[PDB]
């Protein structure tokens, strides 16, 4: 197990169409 977590692009932008601005809980995004 060796874990690496710091940017990730392709995820957070594809929820963005269905979602909106208003999904965000894990994270913050200023």
């Amino acid at each position: 197990f060796v874990n690496q977590h710091l940017s990730g692009s392709h995820l957070v932008e594809a929820l963005y169409l269905v979602s909106g601005e208003r999904g965000f809980f894990y994270t913050p995004k200023a």
